[PDB]
């Protein structure tokens, strides 16, 4: 019964949302990272373990799981059993995975396309106000779920709340948060957080990797710093 | 407890896998339809339940799902308790769930990056080479999860295969499947089922709608 294995790059923020919840939970993983930015998913052998070439990807016994989502579920099945991160009521745990999956096709697939479209293009050629136009959307939607409640799925930390503050992080390198008070207030308690640091430097690295290969700065004065 | 209701438009892929679980569970639900293409996912009402504007969008009670992929497991969950689509065992639970997010984060993403640009673009004016690419490798990577299962997740037909089905026939309108023989029996196989009648209307409707927008045919 092997301790889980990680591969991981910290850049990522689906890694972090893992590495968030390993720190939360106290959880004993093997980390082997996975240089993105140098190609290493495409690795014979990376490849042959999870053909999708992502990070993050875990190997528990003879699991293999090549989403983060799937990654916070299983872990918090396995480590935070009976517990509130994912919840035991059926119409509350519904609730944390419509979340997640917000933050897969919706929140993270948006700052996919801006990010990797700074990479191909250089950040000179990227179509910044559509961008923009499109995670604004995404910080509206925050804004209205967090309108009914402190925090993303309900009343209380969830796995949907570690999935989407470190994709938010990443989306606020860029743009600012000053029309959102309900996110940005849920952003200031989530930084709060002593699992939250286990975001920051993953978070740092890949603001150095972005402005390196995309050849510019982000506003100092667009992220939340508390 | 009231029937759940099912907002939808058959055109979507995601909405034809709840289509085809409803079929295949004969569950009673009240469907809505929302006319994706007269943007009625906007009206205030829709928006005020759903802000991400999107269907397939589940009420059941109090609870509101806006996701296919928590629909097919809440539907399970609630009308196939026991059965095989979404087992117990923590292990299979977890393989099904983890296909369920390729086809979130992979094939759909892919396949919804192609369509979007025919919109945006018009036909004519698509790189379908680079389309073609992404889409491709997706094709190779379900050939490879199919190498020792008769299904994407196993053994056994699980929500994973209907979720994946409906996108998979929506990029078969533009690319066969001739090179995939895994993924081409596996697909015949999907046709062959009772259920896979639920993505058939709105798959042609799809392709109609795609051809006027597009200002093209499909080479299928
Ligand atoms: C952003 C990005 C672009 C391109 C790459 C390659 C080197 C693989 C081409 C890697 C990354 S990344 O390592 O920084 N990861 C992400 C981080 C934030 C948002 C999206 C992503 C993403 O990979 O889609
Ligand atoms: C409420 C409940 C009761 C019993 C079960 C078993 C069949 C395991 C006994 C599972 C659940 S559940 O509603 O809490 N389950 C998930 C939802 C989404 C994604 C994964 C799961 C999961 O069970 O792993
Ligand atoms: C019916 C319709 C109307 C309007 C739209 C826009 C949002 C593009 C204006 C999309 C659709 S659609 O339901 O046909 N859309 C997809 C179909 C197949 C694969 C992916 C998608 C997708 O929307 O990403
Ligand atoms: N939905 C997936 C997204 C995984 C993903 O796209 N990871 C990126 C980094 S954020 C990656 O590994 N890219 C490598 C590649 O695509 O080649 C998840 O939540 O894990
Ligand atoms: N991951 C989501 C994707 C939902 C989605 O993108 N639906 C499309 C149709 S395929 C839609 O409603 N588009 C309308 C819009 O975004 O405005 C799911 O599986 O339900």
């Amino acid at each position: 019964q092997p301790k889980p294995i990680l591969y991981y790059d910290e850049r990522s923020p689906p890694v972090r949302s893992c590495l968030m919840l390993i720190k939360l939970l106290d959880i004993d993983v093997e980390l082997r990272f996975v240089n993105l930015f140098k190609g290493e998913q495409f690795q014979k052998d990376f490849l042959a373990l999870n053909p999708q070439h992502s990070v993050p990807t875990l190997v528990h016994g003879d699991l293999v799981l090549t989403d983060s989502h799937a990654i916070l579920i299983h872990l918090a099945e396995k480590f935070d059993e009976g517990g509130s991160l994912w919840p035991q009521e059926h119409a509350e745990r519904m609730k944390v995975l419509n979340l997640l999956l917000f933050e897969c096709s919706f929140l993270f697939r948006r700052d996919s396309d801006f990010m990797s479209a700074i990479v191909r293009q250089g950040f000179a050629n990227v179509d910044v106000a559509h961008h923009e136009r499109k995670l604004t959307e995404a910080y509206i939607i925050m804004e209205r779920y967090l309108e009914n409640s402190d925090f993303m799925a309900g009343p209380q930390l969830t796995l949907a709340d570690l999935s989407i503050v470190t994709t938010l992080s990443t989306v606020n390198l860029m743009f600012p948060l000053s029309q959102f008070p309900r996110l940005r207030r849920w952003f200031t308690a989530m930084q709060q957080l002593d699992a939250y640091e286990a975001n920051c430097s993953g978070l740092e690295k890949l603001r150095q990797t972005m402005e390196s290969v995309g050849s510019f700065q982000f506003p100092s004065s667009s992220a939340v710093v508390t």
